[PDB]
């Protein structure tokens, strides 16, 4: 289990759409203690997004089936299956959050890295919050918001408005306001100013990042249109 | 634990796209030893299709990367990952095949079901063949051919040419000839006669099953024009 070997295996697993393997590879890479490159960071991020994503997708289907059933035998099955999916989901989120606290955030030598990992921390507490019961929830929601907020402040100070990480943070942070806090108003103003400040930046883009930035801008505006129908 | 409870859990799993769970539920329903209903047969089939298919899809990507490279370190990674994927795939195929042999084929009391399960046996031996490389291959290819052939004999005798299972068998058997046995002429002949016989007997088409039948006919002809 060499660093290059594990990264190469992670890229193979990605092409094979075998995301558990991919996450396992990048988990052990992260655990070697060294600061991840841009490439590795993205591989870790993509792997766990897919690993949690599958459970989040399943959770929403099973949860909706539980809510649409009017007897006790069928509901208790949907309920028990939701709870099985929930524990898998929490195990995965806590894996990622542990990696973030122990290795990734401490070793982040640049503002880019810092913001990226703090956004990631916000995301995985937000996924725990989607699934929270209510007592633990308020504490989960505050962790998410603190992570996003610290990231938001570093991004404003240290990155241009058209930077894909800054735009991506705005998108996710706005989704957090809408879906976790239930504030359409805060979600809209966050998304709007991110879009408008990016539109205003004149030739701030570069040949590498322009495709991702303009795509996230489109996703910001899509949310604005949806949220004021 | 209860048959109906396992089937309901399988339907939940399907909606959740959690196909290993779906496959586990329907496997244990099969193991209870009673002849499966049509709904249960289809749930088993869909479940394992997706379980084995993910491995097949992964296998093809990792084979393609192995072939498209000549770096010594990178080729050895791909090969060992292909082999990991292959033993997963073989274990899935062997679970399905043992269910077919022990429970599904012996209990099938209608020609429709017998043809379905023999076709299924053909399919899963074919998936073993796709991965077979050693001297094991000829034996596996033969196993696949005999299952398909027995299914073919029964369907021809007992089922109408428009019946979706008859048509479905013709599609899969033609694919076997083309992809496993490298025999495009036999593949085209099988597909063409199945298409033509169905066209000739459009009188004997059911309102419940015509959509499936005409879709499969379209696939048979798509292969004819592709293979031409
Ligand atoms: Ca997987
Ligand atoms: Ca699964
Ligand atoms: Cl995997
Ligand atoms: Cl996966
Ligand atoms: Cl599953
Ligand atoms: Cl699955």
């Amino acid at each position: 289990m060499d660093k290059n070997e594990l990264v190469q295996k992670a890229k193979l697993a990605e092409q094979a759409e075998r995301y558990d393997d991919m996450a396992a590879c990048m988990k052990s890479v992260t655990e070697q203690g060294a600061e991840l490159s841009n490439e590795e960071r993205n591989l870790l991020s993509v792997a766990y997004k897919n690993v949690v994503g599958a459970r989040r997708s399943s959770w929403r289907v099973v949860s909706s089936i539980e809510q649409k059933t009017e007897a006790e035998k069928k509901q208790q099955m949907a309920r028990e299956y939701r709870e099985k999916i929930e524990t898998e989901l929490r195990d995965i989120c806590n894996d990622v959050l542990s990696l973030l606290e122990k290795f990734l955030i401490p070793n982040a030598s640049q503002a880019e890295s810092k913001v990226f990992y703090l956004k990631m921390k916000g995301d995985y507490y937000r996924y725990l919050a989607e699934v929270a019961a209510g007592d633990d929830k308020k504490g989960i929601v505050d962790q998410s918001q603190q992570a996003y907020q610290e990231a938001f402040e570093i991004s404003k100070k240290e990155m241009q408005p058209t930077h894909p990480i800054r735009l991506g943070l705005a998108l996710n942070f706005s989704v957090f306001y809408y879906e976790i806090l239930n504030s359409p108003e805060k979600a809209c103003s966050l998304a709007k100013t991110a879009f408008d400040e990016a539109i205003a930046e004149l030739d701030t883009l570069s040949e590498e990042s322009y495709k991702d930035s303009t795509l996230i801008m489109q996703l910001l505006r899509d949310n604005l249109t949806l949220w004021t129908s």
